[PDB]
């Protein structure tokens, strides 16, 4: 459907006073959590911090009647907020200083998992100074209950303050010191090929704590079609690199990798992955390919693309990955992708390949396709 001009396209949408960038793949629009937040935040001291900021309708209604900065992880979003001229910049919502806000806001991110979502939450309690206001929204189906209780017992003091349907918005005030933040870094020892891995990450990557068994199906496939020196000396592009599955054996492989990755806690995690294992590659804090030059071209490209859990439809993003793909291998260039058995990207690769392959048919399906001239 998406075509990658269109993928891309950072598109303003109107709002009383002004007007707000948004684009595919960039979280917060059309979203009611976010949305109930923008009809309940009002201005309250003169700093304020978002933690959680998308594409920062939760918090407009504080911009121009305070200071309010934005820690914003994913680049998809963070280009429309640089669009639309909001004050943002490219940080974990741990890395907020510590007793120098008076107001927080945050949209329980829950699609993050909840390691991702109480390191916020502390985070957003050590950014307050004593005194200082929480707004925390949330969905009750997404586990707004159990978080906002935890909130409450992080800051004292805290109530509701607007419901619609299931979404909700808390207001809470700190009322006791903060604590420390909670370790933030995990690792796992892993085999992938007979070679042994020491992966690191931070909350909110995918499959956090061992190798996805899509992820090895992939590698086994290219292994067995292009050899174990196959990629030695070649440029590969992985996309959606997360903490490195696909990034560090490749690299390890003698590959020179280039890893794009949205989300800036998995870039952060890749790169500490890979200095833990003395090897070197590109991790790129990348919406897609936005971070690369106009002429990039490689000779492989491999992707594990993100989906939604028992859904059969594939997500604009993982077809923008497709897209991208085949206009980012050079002729003669190969394409690897897993994916699990209910999505049809077959016919994607077909039209954007003009033919493909099937390496791999197990839990997860491993498909293949040569870039022509
Ligand atoms: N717009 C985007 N641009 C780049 N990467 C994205 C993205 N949207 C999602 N991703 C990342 O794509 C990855 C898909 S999950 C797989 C991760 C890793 N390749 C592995 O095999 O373990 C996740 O890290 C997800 O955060």
């Amino acid at each position: 459907s998406l075509t990658r001009e269109a993928y891309h396209r950072l598109t303003p949408l109107p709002h009383p006073g002004g007007r707000l960038f948004i684009k595919p793949g960039a979280r917060g629009y059309r979203d009611p959590v976010h949305d109930l937040l923008q009809k309940t935040v009002e201005p309250f001291g003169e700093r304020a911090l978002d933690l959680n900021p998308g594409v920062g309708w939760g918090s407009l209604p504080l911009e121009g009647r305070m200071a309010v900065e934005r820690l914003e992880t994913s680049r998809a979003a963070f280009r429309c907020l640089t669009a639309s001229g909001l004050q943002a910049r490219l940080a974990l919502p741990w890395e907020a200083a510590a007793g120098a806000y008076d107001l927080v806001v945050l949209a329980l991110p829950a699609g993050r998992g909840t390691a991702y979502v109480q390191a916020s939450l502390v985070a957003a309690a050590r950014a307050l100074r004593m005194g200082g206001r929480l707004y925390l929204a949330g969905d009750k189906n997404k586990g707004f209950e159990r978080y906002f209780k935890e909130a409450r017992a992080l800051l004292g003091y805290g109530v509701v303050v607007r419901r619609e349907g299931p979404y909700r918005v808390a207001l809470l005030e700190k009322e006791k010191e903060a604590p420390p933040l909670p370790s933030l870094w995990r690792a796992f020892s892993a085999r992938i090929l007979g070679a042994e891995y020491t992966f690191h990450h931070l909350p909110g990557v995918f499959s956090a704590g061992k190798v996805d068994p899509a992820s090895l199906l992939l590698l086994e496939a290219l292994q067995e079609r292009l050899g174990p020196e196959g990629v030695r000396g070649r440029q590969v592009l992985d996309l959606g690199a997360g903490y490195g599955a696909l990034t560090l054996p490749l690299a390890r492989m003698g590959a020179e990798v280039v890893g794009v990755e949205d989300d800036l806690a998995s870039v952060l995690s890749l790169q500490k992955g890979l200095e833990a294992n003395a090897l070197k590659a590109q991790a790129l804090h990348s919406d897609v390919d936005e971070a690369l030059t106009e002429e990039a071209r490689f000779d492989i490209i491999v992707t594990n693309p993100p989906f939604h859990v028992g859904g059969a439809v594939i997500l604009d993003v993982a077809q923008a990955f497709v897209n991208v793909a085949a206009a980012r291998l050079r002729p003669g260039g190969v394409f690897f992708l897993v994916s699990n058995p209910f999505l049809k990207y077959e016919p994607l690769l077909e039209e954007k390949f003009g033919a493909f392959q099937t390496l791999k048919v197990a839990e997860y399906k491993v498909l293949f396709a040569e870039k022509r001239g």
